[PDB]
RNA sequence: CAUUGCCGCGAAGCUACCAUCCGCUGGAUUAUGGCUGAACGCCUCUAAGUCAGAAUCCAUGCUAGAACGCGGUGAUUUCU
C-alpha cells in the first residue's frame, strides 16, 4: 500500500535526556546511560517540545511500518531502563537434588556457577553481562534477582541461566527442573 | 663341486597391530531452544535486531609449494 506517513510518539519524562545524531540514540537519566545504533531501520526522529520525540516513516510498506513501533518500543525500553531500571526474578525448580548457585569470579570475568543441577557433577557457568547485577533473595527461598539498565542485557542474562539448566534425555513434563523466570519488572517500582 | 648342497646359530639392513611411539584447538553456523519486539494496543524466537547451538563449515595445525607468484641476504671473474 505504501502509507504516506506513519508516526509514533515517545514520551521523555522530566529527568531524561535523549540525544539522537544520525540514528544513534543516547538516553541519559538518573540510573546511568544507554546507547543504541538504530541504523538498520531508516526511520526519522524529530524532537517536538523536550518532553516528546516523534518517529516517522515516509512512504513505508507493511514491514517498514511494522518496524516503526518496534523502534518506539526499544527507545521506551531504554528510557524506562535508565529511569526505573529493569529487574528480573528467577526461582529454582527442583524435585530431589537442590541447585547450588553462587556468584563466582573466574579471572575477573564474574561468572555464575551452577552446581548440582539434577545431581550433575558438571559445574555450569554463566557469565554476567555488564550492567546486570546479580542478587540472591533474602526472605524468598531459592530466588535469584537480575538487575540493570538494559532490558536486553538483563533478560538475555536471565535467558542464559535458564538455557544452561535444560534437562537432557528425560521427559520434561515430569523432570520440571531448572531455573525459570518468575517476574519481569522494574527496580524502582511500587 | 653339489645351479646359495643341507643343518644350527647368525650381526647389519629391511620389516610386522607379530613390535613401539604419536594423531591439535578456535571461530561461524544447521536443526533446535531463546531474548527483545512489532505487525495485530494483547500475544509471538522474526518481521528489524539479537543469544546459544551438530560428528557440519571455515580457520589453527599438518602436506606440497605457482617449475611464467613474491621477499630478505651473501659473493659477484683483469694481470684473464
Ligand atoms: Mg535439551
Ligand atoms: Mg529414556
Ligand atoms: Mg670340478
Ligand atoms: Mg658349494
Ligand atoms: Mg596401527
Ligand atoms: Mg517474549
Ligand atoms: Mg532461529
Ligand atoms: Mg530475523
Ligand atoms: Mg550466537
Ligand atoms: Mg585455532
Ligand atoms: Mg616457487
Amino acid at each position: 500500500m505504501k502509507y504516506i506517513q506513519t508516526e509514533q510518539q515517545i514520551e521523555v519524562p522530566e529527568g531524561v535526556t535523549v540525544s539522537i545524531k544520525s540514528r544513534i540514540v543516547k538516553v541519559v537519566g538518573p540510573r546511568g546511560t544507554l546507547t543504541k545504533n538504530l541504523k538498520h531501520i531508516d526511520v526519522t526522529f524529530t524532537k517536538v517540545n523536550n518532553q516528546l520525540i516523534k518517529v516517522a516513516v515516509h512512504n513505508g510498506g507493511r514491514k517498514h511500518v511494522a518496524a516503526l513501533r518496534t523502534v518506539k518500543s526499544l527507545v521506551d525500553n531504554m528510557i524506562t531502563g535508565v529511569t526505573k531500571g529493569y529487574k528480573y526474578k528467577m526461582r529454582y525448580v527442583y524435585a530431589h537434588f537442590p541447585i547450588n548457585v553462587n556468584i563466582v569470579e573466574k579471572d575477573g570475568a564474574k561468572f555464575i556457577e551452577v552446581r548440582n543441577f539434577l545431581g550433575d557433577k558438571k559445574i555450569r557457568n554463566v557469565p554476567v553481562r555488564d550492567g546486570v547485577t546479580i542478587e540472591f533473595s533474602t526472605n524468598v527461598k531459592d530466588e535469584i534477582v537480575l538487575s540493570g539498565n538494559s532490558v536486553e542485557d538483563v533478560s538475555q542474562n536471565a535467558a542464559d541461566l535458564q538455557q544452561i539448566c535444560r534437562v537432557r534425555n528425560k521427559d520434561i513434563r515430569k523432570f520440571l527442573d531448572g531455573i525459570y523466570v518468575s517476574h519481569k519488572g522494574f527496580i524502582t517500582e511500587d
